[PDB]
């Protein structure tokens, strides 16, 4: 199909009524002229309801750009998918959302980044790649601010041209402005990260009393903080219920929205703290004081603007009925549930619980989960230190925990060298990922060079033995298809030492990440993943570049994407409720099945609307049940014979079935018979094919 480039539209949401511009980018490479027509069809779910052609001629080699307009049906909230055929030449695939409001179906990224040196065309360019290849209606906003508790640098009334963020990055006012308007361009909502109850250090000639802290004792001796490490650096925080708190933070939330033209605010927290006192001493229970807040935040942000009064606030470490959950996810005053998971819904199963719970608590609003993929694996491809081109030092094996048949050890002195010969079997960008020991008592560090070139000195953290390997120092580079040299010397002005186990060119596992995205969807939330310039988030801390897609996940992302979109009717509708009681069934012929998300299984997934029985089908077969670490491809399936059982209430008009895998999620149609014997009503067909996800949507009357 590789003569169709790219389908995509101008804008990441529409609402009803407005035009929308279909951008259908070609290229002939079928080695002769061809001349044949473009085929647009939209279609609602099982029903098309647009068709159109244009005739179209390229010389060999030519590319061109065509444009198709269709008018947004009046229907509010509906996805659509999007089918470009044009025949030998290929065909490619898009989607469209046409909602009114964001916060119904959020697809949320990110942006953290804000350089003087980008432009107003480079911020526009990053922005529009993630509307335009993903539909992003929202952008996170991390760490544009100036401190926690004095968001935007002033002197005076002025508000200063640049600022330096808590870890000395440069924020540019105008590029933070650009990219905001790029935002909006697209249809976008920009949200500004705010945390609940942060100050910075030396707060007090601001105006912030001890008096409205949090302690961790009854005698306001010691406040709650947050250490950066480097002695001077921390947050204070503070009781989201003191009226003086929230009248100050408050105040800045309005600012940002007034000053820099944000949407709504992403209010952070830090997660569980205990035994939280205030500043009189009394006892108090932290993990109920975050839904008087949020109620209050909403109420003087729709006051202030009803068009920018957005919120959402992280339920940090989610887990089913975890700390905050059932107070934030029924009480609080917010546009959509988001929750940052960490080890406490570590399977599949889990995790679609606590998603449930979510779903049940909130109304069914939305649920976005950051859910760092691949966290704490080294994965991608392995150069071996042991295997490189070492200078003045040699090898080892006498402190157990490397990768291969050793590493390299006393890399300690001026004129030491590890030179790896690496292939990039692709042009872009390359996290350098070096797992380390150091245990001299601080940090150690080396100069990186690629292909002869200073790139940047590199901070190796002391560990607390030298048989502890760490894999935290990286560094994110572009470079061509091919070979390149990749070097780490101590040179003069390098300190310490360390003992280097591998390179790794960091790199996202596709198989995990369409897994767990499967897994998430299919059980009604979407996940934050994606921002700046088409990066995936590694890490809390956005800025975080040890890992990279490449081009292969960036496809998978694409359908993944177009997916979610043109079928999140069936997927995020208030109306989408589990299928739960009844003793509900599937049996596959052939395979192992599981209704629990089992290791090495085809989970299914029972949902409803009041129109379709749906079941999703998710391949785990030949892997574990947990969602973050690192898989193998699923074993995938040909011909697969299905039954599913069904209320003997429920009579089936129509079988479908899409995957983001086949055919750009295109929907299939399937010829199915209905029957009845001992397990009750059911209805029976062959999938064609699963890969990793396939709905089923079976419509009812
Ligand atoms: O995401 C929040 C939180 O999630 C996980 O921890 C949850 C657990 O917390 C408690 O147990 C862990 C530990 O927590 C404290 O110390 C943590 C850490 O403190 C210092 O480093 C702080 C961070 O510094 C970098 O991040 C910079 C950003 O800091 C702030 O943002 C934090 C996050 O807010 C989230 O809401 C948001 O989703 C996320 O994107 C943000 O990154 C700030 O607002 C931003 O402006 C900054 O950019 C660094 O990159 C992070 O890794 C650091 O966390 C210290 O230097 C570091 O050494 C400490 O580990 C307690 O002091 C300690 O006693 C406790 O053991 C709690 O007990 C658990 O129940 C709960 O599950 C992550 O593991 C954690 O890192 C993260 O902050
Ligand atoms: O005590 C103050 C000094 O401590 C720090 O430096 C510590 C060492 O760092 C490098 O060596 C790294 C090396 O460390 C261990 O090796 C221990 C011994 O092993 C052999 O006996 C060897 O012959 C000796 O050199 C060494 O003492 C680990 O087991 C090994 O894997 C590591 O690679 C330097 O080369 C050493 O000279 C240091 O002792 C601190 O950074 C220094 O500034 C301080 O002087
Ligand atoms: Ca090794
Ligand atoms: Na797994």
């Amino acid at each position: 199909s590789g003569g169709i480039e790219r389908v995509f539209t101008d804008k990441a949401r529409y609402n009803p009524g407005d035009a929308v511009s279909i951008r259908v980018q070609a290229k002939n490479g079928t080695g002769s002229s061809w001349s044949g027509a473009a085929r647009l069809e939209i279609f609602h779910l099982e029903n098309s309801v647009y068709t159109s052609s244009q005739s179209l001629s390229l010389t060999n080699g030519q590319s061109t750009t065509l444009t198709f307009t269709w008018t947004a049906p009046s229907t509010d909230f509906r996805g659509y998918f999007v089918r470009i055929d044009a025949g030998t030449l290929g065909q490619g695939a898009t989607a469209i959302d046409v909602s009114s409001d964001f916060t119904k179906y959020p697809r949320y990224g990110y942006i953290s980044e804000f350089e003087s040196g980008e432009t107003a065309l480079e911020s526009k360019a990053k922005v529009d790649q993630l509307a335009q290849d993903y539909h992003i209606n929202a952008w996170q906003f991390y760490d544009w601010m100036w401190r926690h508790d004095k968001m935007i640098k002033r002197t005076g009334g002025s508000i200063d041209s640049t600022w330096l963020d808590l870890f000395n990055r440069e924020i540019s006012w105008s590029t933070l402005q650009n990219q905001i308007d790029a935002v909006h361009d697209v249809n976008g909502k920009a949200m500004a990260y705010a945390m609940i109850y942060a100050s910075r250090e030396n707060y007090s000639p601001l105006g912030i009393s001890p008096t409205w802290g949090i302690y961790e004792d009854s005698s306001h001796t010691n406040q709650f903080d947050v250490d950066f490490g480097d002695g001077s650096t921390y947050l204070y925080m503070f009781d989201p219920q003191n009226p003086n708190w929230q009248n100050y933070i408050h105040a800045e939330y309005i600012d940002s929205i007034n000053t820099a033209g944000f949407d709504g605010i992403h209010v952070a927290q830090m997660g569980q703290r205990s035994n939280v006192y205030d500043y009189n001493g009394n006892s108090i229970d932290l993990s109920t004081r975050f839904s008087p807040f949020l109620d209050q935040a909403k109420s003087v942000l729709s006051a202030n603007n009803p068009a920018r009064d957005n919120l959402t606030y992280n339920i940090v470490d989610g887990t089913v009925n975890g700390w905050a959950v059932n107070d934030v996810s029924k009480n609080a005053d917010l546009d959509f549930l988001y929750s940052e998971i960490w080890y406490l819904s570590d399977s599949y199963n889990q995790l679609k619980n606590y998603i449930e719970q979510l779903r049940a608590n909130g109304g069914n609003k939305a649920v976005v989960l950051a859910a760092y993929m691949n966290y704490a694996d080294n994965a991608g491809t392995r150069y071996e230190a042991e295997s490189a081109s070492m200078t003045n030092v040699s090898t080892n094996t006498n402190h157990a925990g490397y990768t291969g048949s050793g590493f390299v050890d006393q890399f300690a002195s001026t004129g030491d060298k590890v030179s790896f010969a690496i292939n990039a079997p692709e042009a872009g960008d390359y996290s350098l990922v070096f797992r380390y020991g150091n245990n001299t008592g601080a940090n150690s560090t080396l100069n990186l060079y690629v292909d002869g070139n200073f790139v940047q000195k590199l901070y190796f953290f002391n560990q607390s033995s030298w048989g502890t390997w760490k894999h935290d120092a990286w560094y994110q580079v572009p470079l061509t298809q091919g070979a390149h040299t990749v070097e780490l010397r101590y040179e003069s002005g390098n300190v310490g030492a360390v003992n280097l186990d591998s390179l790794t060119l960091g790199t996202f596992d596709e198989h995990s990440v369409r897994l767990a995205d499967a897994m998430m969807s299919a059980s009604g939330a979407t996940h934050i993943e994606l921002g700046d310039d088409n990066q995936m988030l590694p890490h809390e801390y956005y800025p975080n570049r040890s890992k990279t897609m490449r081009s292969s996940l960036k496809n998978a992302m694409k359908d993944h994407y177009n997916f979610i979109t043109a079928y999140e009717n069936l997927l995020f509708d208030s109306d989408v409720v589990p299928n739960d009681t009844g003793s509900q069934f599937v049996n596959l012929t052939g395979v192992s099945a599981s209704g629990d998300g089992s290791a090495n299984t085809v989970w299914y997934i029972n949902k409803r609307t009041s129109d379709y029985n749906i079941v999703h089908l998710i391949n785990l077969l030949g892997n574990d049940n947990q969602w973050r670490n690192t898989a193998s491809q699923p074993s995938f399936q040909t011909n697969l014979p299905a039954k599913i059982y069904i209320g003997a209430d429920e009579t089936i008009s129509d079988v479908y079935l899409a995957s983001p895998d086949l055919s750009g999620g295109e929907t299939q149609e399937l010829a199915f018979t209905s029957g009845t014997d001992a397990g009750g009503k059911y209805v029976s067909f062959t999938v064609p094919e699963l890969k990793y996800w396939n709905m089923i949507y079976m419509l009812e009357h």
